[PDB]
């Protein structure tokens, strides 16, 4: 596990919050990106299948409302949550589609 | 071996879903623990600060309702996201202090 008093449950978050630092050329790192931008990027980051169940819709419609705005940690979070809901890793994830 | 065309954002997600497995050493994954259990676990796993506000209020009530009920990875997701939005760390995070 990690080295603050660093459990892997915590680490997952630490990783996410720092990972925002890498995305694109930007005015440093705010919190997250613009809404649609996020959705147009992460699909590229997760090239597993994008099988896209009703939670794709659940999310997409949310982006459709006011994509223009800027995402913050939680907002990004629940969206990637939904994404994990959609692309159901199952077990044979890194196998990649076999 | 595991070598799909994943990327940091994916890597974070695959890490999260695997953390349900690993562990305290057990096999498989429950998918997930209980709700209060979860809140207790995250505050325990994150001894960084856990100042807990606003989405604390959201979570606390949501847990209060029927904590006895099981949690699942999708709910867990937004619930920790809410936490990233509660405890807005910076400066010297995994550095701890020194």
């Amino acid at each position: 596990m990690a080295a603050e008093p660093l459990t892997e449950l915590e680490e997952s978050i630490e990783t996410v919050v720092t990972t925002f630092f890498t995305f694109a050329r930007q005015e440093g790192r705010k919190d997250s990106l613009s809404v649609n931008e996020f959705k147009e990027l992460v699909t590229q980051q997760l090239p597993h299948l994008l099988k896209d169940v009703g939670s794709l819709d659940e999310k997409m419609k949310s982006l459709d409302v006011n994509q223009d705005s800027e995402l913050k940690f939680n907002e990004y979070w629940r969206l990637i949550g939904e994404l994990a809901k959609e692309i159901r890793k199952k077990k044979d994830l890194k196998i990649r589609k076999k």
